């Protein structure tokens, strides 16, 4: 029998990881075969068409959207041994008030921005705490280093990549201040989305500044590794988990991570947490006890701590004994409260494509900063 698993994961790293699990699975499971696709920037709406179907693969990534989308088709995981070792925070993500759990993480999302800490120290800069601080840091780099090196960096061919960058920083512009928030007309569905123009011009003066790569548009997830293991990069964003693979390339770079910064003068930063990698079983799956068992041996200790290297993302089990990634950090943001994606829960399902299509539309001039905020609007009504 035939397993099919699908994924979002991007990075070579990680599925060669997930790939040698697999293997590993297989090897001690002689009935059993696992194919595993990737499908990155088509991974959302292959699901939607596979959803509409009713087709789905056994094993799925359900990337942030565990219930609220994929709920009808998931498995009830409760009874498995690994979710004693499920960390809290992510309760009332993965659970629900029937006690079903929806889906296994493979990791979890502590998501801010990733910079060059010794280039910060060469520019006597520390890590930004606000967005104005953060476009003063980028001016800095910019004249001090002569243009040489690019402040910030995004693969804005992949839309997702950009995306991000409007999906992390509405939480400090919408929801985090309660002195400037938009919560009660998100909750009622009114949101006019006038706030979110302040996101698109800041986007338009970073590319006017030339405080972002000119070749963002064309610009692939693959070269960003390159560039930052040669120090021609300031700021990425922390998802785009290079760390990794930029030290195995250089050992000499000491990354750091900080949570995304703050909007509003008194307002502190947030990391963005909630599901990143995870697989769910498909409750109609004709091998469901197959696909449990994939994944009672990915949940142990030893492959639990291989997926969890393969990227800089913190891991969602308690069990481990390893210390994540940029545990050092953490420890130097305590303070700092995690709050899930803007759009996971504060938005219909369909905004995040709009969100990195508008946001490249911006880069190329096809939209105004104020047209961005419009066309939200319009597909946000759409939506209900
Ligand atoms: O991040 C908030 C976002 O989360 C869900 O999106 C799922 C996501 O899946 C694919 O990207 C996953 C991929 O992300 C990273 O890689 C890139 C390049 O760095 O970053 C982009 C996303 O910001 C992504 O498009 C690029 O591949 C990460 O390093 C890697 O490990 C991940 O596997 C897909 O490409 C992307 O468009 C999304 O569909 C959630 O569904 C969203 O609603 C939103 O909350």
């Amino acid at each position: 029998v035939t397993l099919t698993m699908f994924s979002t994961m991007t990075n070579d790293s990680e599925k060669n990881t997930l790939r040698s699990i697999a293997d590993d699975f297989e090897k001690e499971n002689e009935g059993i075969k696992i194919d595993i696709s990737f499908p990155g920037p088509d991974y959302e709406n292959m699901l939607r068409v596979k959803m509409a179907a009713n087709d789905m693969p056994d094993l799925f990534d359900t990337h942030g959207w565990a219930k609220i989308r994929y709920g009808e088709y998931t498995a009830d995981l409760k009874d498995m041994d690994w979710v004693k070792h499920l960390d809290p925070n992510l309760d009332p993500i993965l659970k629900d008030e029937k006690g079903k759990v929806y889906a296994y993480p493979f990791n979890q999302a502590k998501d801010g921005i990733v910079y060059n800490a010794g280039l910060l120290k060469k520019y006597g800069l520390k890590p930004p705490q606000t967005l104005d601080e953060l476009m003063h840091a980028l001016e800095t780099i910019k004249e001090k280093s002569n243009g040489s090196v690019i402040p910030f960096w995004f693969a804005g061919s992949d839309k997702g990549a950009l995306a991000q960058f409007y999906d992390q920083l509405a939480t400090p512009l919408l929801i985090t201040d309660d002195r400037r928030n938009e919560k009660k007309a998100l909750e009622n569905g009114t949101f006019d989305w006038s706030d979110y123009t302040l996101l698109a011009e800041t986007f338009k003066e970073m590319q006017e500044k030339q405080l972002i790569n000119k070749d963002i548009l064309t610009a692939k997830p693959s070269q960003l590794v390159e560039l930052m293991a040669q120090e021609k990069i300031g700021f990425t964003l922390s998802v785009t988990s290079i760390g990794p693979d930029t030290r195995e390339v250089n050992p000499d770079i000491q990354l750091g991570v900080m949570p995304t910064p703050a909007v509003y003068e008194g307002d502190k930063p947030s990391w963005i947490g909630g599901e990143r990698h995870t697989v769910a079983v498909w409750k109609d799956s004709e091998h469901l006890e197959e696909a449990k068992r994939f994944i009672e041996f990915a949940a142990q200790p030893k492959y639990v701590k291989k997926i969890a290297e393969a990227t800089s993302f913190p891991q969602a089990l308690t069990n481990t004994e390893a210390e994540n990634y940029y545990s050092k950090f953490y420890d130097q943001y305590e303070e700092i409260k995690i709050e899930p994606y803007f759009d996971r829960v504060y938005l219909p399902s369909g905004m995040w494509d709009v969100m990195g299509t508008t946001g490249q539309e911006l880069l190329a001039g096809t939209l105004t900063p104020k047209q961005v905020s419009e066309k939200m609007k319009q597909e946000y009504s759409r939506l209900q």
